[PDB]
């Protein structure tokens, strides 16, 4: 590990307080992409001109064509990258990708087969792997460790901002620090369970008064490319139980009128409890008895090893200024501005 003197920023867009998201180049001249910055996953990639036009979704994003590009190196390996929503497959290629200040050779998924759902529900165009060489497919270097290698940044960490919902700034990804206008108090820290994943240990989930969840501890996923909080069917089934929330496909909803009075939501993580309060969870889209209002907080199983788990998405991030510490393996958590 070499340290040099420079901090980078990255500017995120806010969609509907869903998508994260901010832009990088990619080859000479740059071409730019829209990502996703995913602590819960280690590749980069973005859709190819490879990409077959009945792939709809390769209709509607911004497609990498290798063919624009001088400074392009062939691979070809192929892969498939498995998130939370869906999966994409492609091939391995390297080029030249700007990031805030800097300019770094990686290894990234030009995406040929990327499915209508979702990613015809998403504003980005591809997903820049936050997480640890551990978790990479194809064992490539995650960009994070390509910028440290160059001894260019003041500290081995990295910091996430995310706002509420022109105006305003959307988000702020800070490489090599983090950002005291964006926090106040203290950081808390909490050591990883291992290197390779940013996954800690929680102690409790408490619905108002009690301790009703995770009694005997489980896993919380410090996941920045999800957009929510998450736990496994079975713990989410008790949770919205508990709050009288009733299941849509994929989410829960409440009759707006009952959002604001929602009990307090307590993660237990370190020495701290990290409270929500209904306006940190609900998408309070209106008062009415005769509509619903969605919660920013659903069921996910992730499959073994990283899972069963926790994930604590943009819900939780909103609050929680988050830095992550590659040196000393942790994450520090401070109450955003
Ligand atoms: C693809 O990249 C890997 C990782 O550096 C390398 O070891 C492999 O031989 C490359 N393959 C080709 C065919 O260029």
């Amino acid at each position: 590990l070499t340290l040099g003197n420079t901090t980078s920023s990255v500017i995120l867009t806010n969609y509907m307080d869903t998508q994260y998201y901010g832009e990088i180049g990619i080859g000479t001249p740059p071409q730019t992409f829209k990502v996703v910055f995913d602590t819960g996953s280690s590749n980069v990639w973005v859709p190819s001109s490879k990409c077959s036009r009945l792939y709809t979704a390769c209709v509607y994003h911004k497609l990498f064509d290798a063919s624009d590009s001088s400074s392009y190196k062939h691979n070809g390996t192929e892969l498939t990258l498995r998130y939370s929503t869906g999966t994409v497959s492609g091939f391995l290629s390297q080029d030249i990708i700007t990031v805030g200040g800097i300019t770094v050779t990686q290894m990234f998924g030009e995406v040929t087969e990327m499915p209508a759902l979702p990613f015809m529900l998403a504003e980005f165009d591809g997903v820049v792997g936050m997480g640890f060489i551990e978790q990479a497919i194809g064992r490539v270097t995650p960009i994070f460790d390509n910028i440290i290698s160059q001894g260019v940044l003041k500290e081995d960490v990295f910091s996430f901002y995310y706002n509420r919902d022109s105006q305003s700034l959307g988000g702020q990804i800070v490489l090599g620090g983090s950002d005291p206008q964006h926090y106040e108090g203290n950081f808390h820290y909490i050591n990883l369970i291992k290197t390779g994943v940013w996954q800690i240990q929680m102690k409790g989930v408490s619905v108002g008064s009690s301790t009703l969840l995770c009694e005997d501890g489980c896993l919380a996923l410090v996941d920045t490319g999800a957009s929510y909080i998450s736990g496994s069917t079975s713990s989410i089934e008790k949770l919205m139980e508990a709050l009288g929330a009733k299941k849509r496909l994929f989410d829960y909803v409440v009759k707006c009128n009952e959002g604001p009075t929602l009990p307090d939501i307590s993660f237990h993580l370190g020495g701290k409890e990290y409270t929500l309060t209904s306006a940190d969870y609900v998408f309070q889209e209106s008062y009415s008895s005769k509509k619903l209002c969605t919660l920013a907080i659903h069921a996910m199983d992730i499959p073994p090893p990283t899972g069963p788990t926790w994930a604590l998405g943009a819900t939780f991030i909103r609050k929680f200024y988050t830095e992550f510490d590659r040196r000393n393996n942790r994450i520090g958590f401070a109450l955003a501005r």
